[PDB]
């Protein structure tokens, strides 16, 4: 049949591609900047096979010149130009990218990498300007001017009444009544700072007697190898990159070669809040607020990455769904292990990097499940023989005895509440190293874990069991059965406040305490949920070599299970013990009531 | 000079609308109904005015009729059709939309609102599909085929082996090899409950026997009359916005008028979701990732927001910024509050709706300065004159005596623990009303507060000053200095531990306590400061005519101020009002060990 070529409606499809393409009205400047780069670089390009090209301009910058008093913001560079059939067919046709043109017709191994690649770019220059006066000027042409004023026709004239140019373009811009805002100095600074910042060619802005200020100051350190950039060049670009006063604590600069070809420069602070990474294409500021390329636990780092390959939109302000977004997280992933690792190494940096994040560490290993073993070699706590420095699991495992086949820590509220804890003394008995964790989110990674090298992480605080001597077993057991009238009697006396009353001989020195059941909430995580501003089953055991306890025991052999004086004696040693284990303490009145009582017994007042 | 017209190329137009914009592939669909509802308007608004537009064919619908066996989505409607010469300028044609030209050649007075407003959607279906055969038939043309290969132009033949369709368009979307997901009943259907769920035409989708079923079942309300709407509709509609299994407790529908018309059904759930609106523009679900549309503390209410004079983009995925969500945000949030308002009048409503999401209340509190205000109404607390039902804060200051001038207020870790407090019957005897904060976000609220009709908040934990007659301020400030060897005495064995120590007369019943002090951190907020997953000075106060401290005082007259005995009264009686104040102890060892030496020497131990 009958076949006929698609067709564009220019006076719809003009309005289209200025208002409804882009969301702010900012990237203008960082459009016109990318164009002038482009330029700089063919012109670059040229200069290296004709050192004459340069003979005219011989410097390569970007000026720009607002102007108040006549409503106009002038872009003037120094690239290549275009001459009069360019103005035509390159500026005049949209969608016509001749920078895409330029960089298919050179020889393939060209080091440069331009910027511009779709054609409708210089267009949005019409969101915050009427009319446009952009002056060019080439080598092999005369001097011209391009006006337009975002309508249905453009105008090309000779130009004959400006200033004779040497080389590049000079691009005026009529700004609108409603849009005065982008002839300010910190206006013009704060959108070059956020999309215009690591041009390779330097950014000069005239302020006010007349000054040319450099806006970019700060090179991309990317371009580079790691081999040759000192510490004082990291810290400027961290201090760059962010509005952070400190210098960063650690660097990883990597570079992934192959079938994904990118780079990224990772930062460490040295302190934490309680995105970051920033994403460049081309040497141009994209997106920072795509969150499926860094974890939220590793969020606390700082940099950026650039990459050439990746599927940009037509807006330029973020990138499309793709499956490289998962390879680009899973490298950077690795390579921050890799630095955690390194860091590792050292002793006086690993502590200022764990005691600054430790809860984002912890965190990692608590959600994450690939490096959980990986981030679980990095966790530094304290321990029974490691008062002081901060010990690893691997050098826990190391000091196990032959017999020792599980891991004990102990969480709590403070340090001092656990490093005397009535759980520690039939541990350090047996020469065993218990842990100690004095963060709330110490629990929720160690219920995680559950498993380190093979050896089962076992909380001192819930029930559990030591292997003893057969003898020692008869023993017990022996005393146990005896003891049995005095449980059951402080079992009916208690109620339904503990689940069941048992001898245990897990304790020396303590008379009593109360532990976990092996399942739910433990003692700490329980005080940790109840205290959440967004947001278990309980055993009582007895010591029976204590002279408490001892006492205790011949008092209901004479008749004493059911005294009343009795009753305020347990009931009081229970909820002392309740509290030294880590418990809630539900309704301290009664509990201050009788120590007022003993201590006007004490003070020989009824 | 000489002046030229724009261009477009169109390999390189097509092009940029093919992987640039529609970052997503699966919105295809959603345009392509949105095509034929636009199709099946147009057609419906020529029923007007001749019925015998419709003899033809009387059924609207879209039919989705998957056919796996020759990898082939086809998409068939019934609207108006295009013409021979429909198919080249309107179709054909770039950023030509014909519906938009036949919108503004609409009567005075019209009721349709079409979707299609900038011609480009059609060619989305490239995003999936290499080959297209569109078969248009209008009752004022021939039945034709529109073939195109995503190329730079296309074939029109006129219909002569496929089926003889009355009216409508029949779209063949050839998938790729690597887009076959799109022929499953899964992904159809997923697709359509996303972005096409609340078309007003019925989508017919032939699921494989060879049977119908209606997908968008649940028709839309906010076009209907909110008065005439029942409560069943309601709940279905909001089980259809949201994946939840309750039913909504209270449903807010309302209409702005003004500068911008919008319509917006706001729901509120009965379980904390711990966004949650959808927009949506001209019966098309365009996004829901809107973070100036709603506050963070109000991201527990669900519901819709219509809206017809939007900023959409090119991808329809996105609004443009043009200052405009602002007053959007603020109508909701001020609609909200008179929804909440509405609900306070009601006892059983309130009394469900407060205990689901009286966290986020609190927050909002806490967050929003604008709403504080309105937001302090709702907050629903106990007191010692409301132990069992739950009062605001006019009701309290109702009740509050005519020389009464602060809101008395007091925290804990519970309710048992601060309703039998030491700080509650120095209110009492005043005859004061004290509320009891039991949530860990109270204080976050009750902090950024600090008044509620002229009466300033005041937590009875801190220090603070009662109203007393100058009969007793004297006989106050004769027996203060008596016990002034006492407290130094005390504060000497004290140490550091707290700060001073005063003759407070605000205890009846306890023989000392503990507070924080009049600025800082409450007793309670430190613990939950100290207790958070992601994350100090003391005064200490005596009772003077409690018979502990009347036997204390008589131990410093006969040179008790450093002896043996008193110094363990002095620490033990001192943990003891840290822990009926709400504090944590330094090391619950050294308590654990006196009480056991008072049970041994009340044992008669030696
Ligand atoms: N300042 C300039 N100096 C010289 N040539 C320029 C300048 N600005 C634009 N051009 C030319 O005009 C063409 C049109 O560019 P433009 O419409 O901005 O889109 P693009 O830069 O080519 N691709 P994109 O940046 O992704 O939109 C460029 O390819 C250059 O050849
Ligand atoms: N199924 C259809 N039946 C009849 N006419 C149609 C159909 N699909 C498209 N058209 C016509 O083709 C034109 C091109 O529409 P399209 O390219 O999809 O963009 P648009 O819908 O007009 N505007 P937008 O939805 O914002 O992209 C429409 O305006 C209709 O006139
Ligand atoms: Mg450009
Ligand atoms: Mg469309």
């Amino acid at each position: 049949g009958e076949t006929f070529e698609f067709q564009a409606e220019i006076t719809q499809l003009m309005s289209l591609i200025i208002n409804t393409v882009y969301s702010n009205k900012e990237i203008f400047l960082r459009e016109l900047i990318s164009n002038a780069s482009d330029a700089l670089d063919k012109i670059r390009y040229q200069a290296l096979s004709d050192p004459k090209q340069l003979e005219t301009e011989p410097d390569l910058f970007i000026r720009i010149t607002p102007k108040p008093e006549e409503k106009v913001l002038e872009i003037r560079d120094s690239g290549i130009g275009m001459t009069k059939a360019e103005l035509i067919n390159n500026l005049g046709t949209i969608a016509k990218s001749g920078t895409k043109a330029f960089m298919e017709a050179l020889s393939a191994g060209a080091d440069v990498s331009m910027i511009g690649q779709f054609g409708v770019g210089f267009y949005s220059l019409f969101l915050v300007a009427d009319r446009v006066q952009v002056i060019s000027k080439n080598n092999e042409d005369e001097q011209y001017i391009w006006e337009s004023n975002a309508g249905g026709s453009f105008t090309v004239t000779l130009d004959e009444v400006n200033e004779r140019i040497g080389r590049g373009t000079v691009l005026r811009l009529f700004l609108k009544d409603d849009q005065l805002e982008y002839l300010e100095e910190k206006r013009i600074k704060e959108v070059i700072k956020r999309h215009s910042e690591f041009v390779a060619y330097p950014i000069q802005l005239l302020v006010t007697v007349q000054e040319l200020e450099e806006l970019n100051k700060t090179k991309p350190l990317w371009t580079r190898n790691p081999s040759d950039i000192t510490q004082e060049e990291y810290n400027a670009f961290y201090k760059s990159i962010s509005n952070d006063w400190e210098d960063p604590l650690y660097v990883k600069h990597f570079s992934v070669e192959g079938q994904l070809e990118f780079r990224a420069i990772l930062f460490i602070p040295k302190r934490a809040p309680f995105n970051n990474i920033k994403l460049y294409v081309r040497r141009v500021f994209i997106t920072d607020e795509a969150e499926d390329l860094i974890p939220e636990w590793l969020s606390f780092v700082k940099g950026v990455v650039d990459s050439e390959d990746l599927p940009l939109n037509l807006s330029r302000e973020m990138l499309q769904q793709n499956k490289i977004m998962k390879v680009i997280r899973k490298n950077i992933v690795k390579k921050l292990i890799e630095a955690f690792n390194e860091i590792a190494e050292d002793s006086e940096q690993f502590d200022k990097f764990y005691s600054a994040f430790a809860k984002n560490i912890k965190l990692g290993v608590h959600e994450d499940t690939q490096n959980r073993a990986a981030l679980a070699k990095l966790l530094r706590y304290n321990s029974t023989k490691s008062v002081d420095e901060l010990t690893s699991l691997t050098d826990y495992v190391t000091r196990m005895p032959e017999h020792q086949k599980n891991i004990y820590y102990i969480t709590g509220e403070s340090l001092k509440a656990v490093e005397k804890s009535p759980f520690l003394d039939a541990l350090k008995a047996k020469n065993f190293e218990v842990l100690f964790l004095t963060d709330p989110i110490d629990e929720y990674a160690f219920t995680q874990l559950k498993e380190f090298e093979g050896k089962t992480l076992v909380d001192i605080t819930k029930d559990f069991e030591l292997e003893e001597t057969d003898e020692e077993k008869a023993e017990r057991e022996k005393e146990i059965k005896e003891y049995e009238p005095l449980t059951k009697a402080l079992k009916d006396i208690l109620g339904d406040q503990v689940e069941k009353v048992v001898v245990s001989y897990k304790l020396l020195d303590a008379p009593a305490a109360i532990r976990t059941g092996q399942f739910g909430w433990s003692a700490n995580m329980e005080r940790i949920m109840k205290a959440q501003a967004l947001r278990s089953k309980k055993t009582f055991e007895i010591s029976p070599k204590s002279p408490i306890i001892k006492e205790l025991k011949k008092r209901v052999d004479e008749g004493g299970a059911q005294d009343k004086t009795v009753k305020d004696l347990t009931n009081l040693l229970f909820e002392t013990a309740l509290l030294t284990s880590g418990f809630s303490l539900e309704e301290p009145t009664s509990f201050a009531s009788r120590i007022n009582r003993l201590i006007s017994l004490g003070l020989n007042i009824d």
